[PDB]
């Protein structure tokens, strides 16, 4: 769980990608669903999310510390959860920006690395 986030497709993302379940994560998308990772361009479609996901969050702990939620006028949900995702050798802090369609859907994600010396030593 999360502080200040209660929302279950939110708590469910980051649950199955913790357990390397990466089409479960993925399955979490709108089959048109964005993810918009650090280093690349966006990554469409629960396949070629599950496919990023698992060779590139292999070996990672994703750690969500706190989260705020909105409702916009056009009826989406925008979950911003903040925290870390740690290795054994080095980690990074991060930005996590949801948002989610009526259904509950993740329309896309975006994940902001907030910057250091060790970030730019990545493979990307």
């Amino acid at each position: 769980s999360i502080a200040g986030i209660t929302e279950p497709t939110i708590l469910q993302y980051f649950a199955t990608l913790n357990a390397g379940e990466f089409a479960a994560t993925a399955a979490l998308f709108a089959v048109d669903g964005v993810m918009y990772p650090p280093f690349e361009s966006g990554i469409v479609g629960p396949d070629a999310i599950a496919a990023y996901l698992q060779q590139e969050a292999q070996g990672i702990k994703a750690e969500p510390q706190q989260g705020l939620a909105e409702t916009s006028e056009d009826g989406h949900t925008q979950v911003q959860v903040s925290g870390k995702a740690q290795t054994s050798w080095c980690g990074v802090n991060v930005l996590w920006l949801f948002t989610l369609n009526q259904e509950k859907q993740i329309i896309h994600t975006q994940i902001k690395l907030l910057a250091s010396p060790q970030e730019l030593l990545a493979l990307r």
